[PDB]
């Protein structure tokens, strides 16, 4: 499929797997509000 | 001092340089608890 | 529609006006991922 | 003590019980920075 270049790409080191876990999932949450910006206004 | 056996580490990568200081963020905030997780609740 | 039985309903007080914005982005996210529960991941 | 000038006090309704006790996590994170927020940074 080969996605177009999105934003910039950094990183982050997360100590702990525990914590790793619930950060991951933020990163999808604020994922999917990026690709409704290009939905319809509504 | 510090700690003695560090937690797993991982890695995750932030598209977007605006949200990537976002998620930095809270990263510290969690570390942060951690380090008062030597002295009991108080 | 929507949803049947609605999950628990509770409250928080978010001092700052500033962090307040912050946290009601994330509150939003998660309900996204919700709506999403519905078909099977894909 | 504490602090003299309590900033704003809004509130926020949040859905279900397990990602309720989530955003509370969250909450005491910020909370415990501005407390450090009293002596420079060190």
């Amino acid at each position: 499929k080969k996605k177009p270049l999105d934003g910039e790409y950094f990183t982050l080191q997360i100590r702990g797997r525990e914590r790793f876990e619930m950060f991951r999932e933020l990163n999808e949450a604020l994922e999917l509000k990026d690709a409704q910006a290009g939905k319809e206004p509504g």
